[PDB]
């Protein structure tokens, strides 16, 4: 596949989760952002693919599965078949990657989005492939039990601007955050 996209929201301590959920209470605007980014395809008749870990899939309220308008791929070394509502189950990122290149998929899919968790982000980041990382930096700390892996600042260059990503500091529910896009060129 040409390139990857990963999207995550992180707080000051690099936490991305707590007790099987997000560390902060709901932020509407950030959510819409996530939906818009992962769902929008730039080609008619095609859809985006989202890849996620087992825990992440299960963190989504059952009635909200799978993420509508995207091909949901869940990774697990343990499951024997895709969880109810998921489109495909893969045993590794590589497997998922191969799957995508498969004929059936290849023609059906526009963009690939990595939606976490930890181990998933890490694996995608290590692939020597063109990758864009969309980060929402929440400028506050919340107790977290799950964290974003460390990004190689030598590989991933922070863009100073990106089409359709606001530059300013955003605020909502008395909380501030900023969007940042990092890019790795292979
Ligand atoms: N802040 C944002 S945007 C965000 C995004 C995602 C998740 N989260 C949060 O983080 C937590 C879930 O993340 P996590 O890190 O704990 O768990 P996940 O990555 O979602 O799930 C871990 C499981 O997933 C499977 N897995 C993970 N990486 C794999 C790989 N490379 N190949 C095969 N299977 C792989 C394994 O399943 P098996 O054990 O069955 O093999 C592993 O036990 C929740 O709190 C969730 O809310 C936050
Ligand atoms: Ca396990």
């Amino acid at each position: 596949v040409r390139s990857l996209n990963s999207i995550v929201a992180v707080c000051q301590n690099m936490g991305i989760g707590k007790d099987g959920n997000l560390p902060w209470p709901p932020l509407r605007n950030e959510y819409k952002y996530f939906q818009r980014m992962t769902s929008t395809s730039h080609v008619e008749g095609k859809q985006n693919a989202v890849i996620m870990g087992k825990k992440t899939w299960f963190s989504i309220p059952e009635k909200n599965r799978p993420l509508k308008d995207r091909i949901n791929i869940v990774l697990s070394r343990e499951l024997k078949e895709a969880p109810k509502g998921a489109h495909y189950l893969s045993k590794s990122l590589d497997d998922a990657l191969a799957l995508l290149d498969s004929p059936e998929l290849k023609s059906k899919v526009d963009m690939v989005w990595i939606v976490g968790g930890t181990a998933v982000y890490k694996a995608a980041m290590e692939k020597p492939i063109n990758h864009r990382l969309f980060v929402t930096r929440i400028l506050h700390e919340f107790e977290s039990d799950t964290f974003f892996p460390e990004i190689d600042y030598k590989d991933f260059k922070l863009l100073t601007e990106y089409p359709g990503v606001p530059a300013d500091i955003q605020e909502e529910d008395g909380i501030q955050y900023k969007f940042e896009v990092y890019q790795k060129s292979v």
